[PDB]
């Protein structure tokens, strides 16, 4: 197993998940999703929360966060020193705040996604992503 196919779906999945919060369980969403990425990716995915203030607007204006991702690429594969396999995978991403009265315009970004390969003793899917970046679109 572990295709680029099944670590491009295991990347798509995780921005799905990422990115669709509830104004009232949006805490219990992220704190969810950290079998998905190692404590550094999950910075990263922090950094993207932060970037467009996200999570102070969830919570002072009860606005649920929506998103959306395109097909995505490989950009490149390969083994670090350890030899432990990586691929590299970029997606298009438009997202939005929605509340009930009103929304804040979409936001359109390009993520940049590093899953390596870890022991399925460990993590049962065997990956885990360990760097995400966030660019503007």
């Amino acid at each position: 197993m572990w295709s680029q196919n099944d670590a491009m779906a295991f990347g798509s999945q995780a921005l799905a998940t990422a990115f669709n919060l509830d104004f009232v369980h949006y805490r219990s969403q992220i704190s969810s999703l950290s079998p998905r990425f190692s404590d550094e990716g999950f910075a990263g995915y922090v950094n993207a929360l932060q970037a467009s203030n996200i999570l102070e607007t969830i919570k002072k204006e009860k606005m649920n966060l929506t998103a959306t991702t395109g097909a995505g690429v490989l950009v490149r594969q390969g083994q670090m020193s350890d030899g432990v396999w990586f691929w590299t995978f970029q997606y298009p991403v438009r997202m939005r705040l929605v509340g009930q009265t009103t929304s804040k315009p979409e936001q359109s970004f390009v993520f940049e996604i590093t899953i390596q390969r870890v022991d399925p003793r460990l993590k049962p899917s065997g990956m885990e992503i360990r760097q995400m970046i966030s660019r503007n679109a």
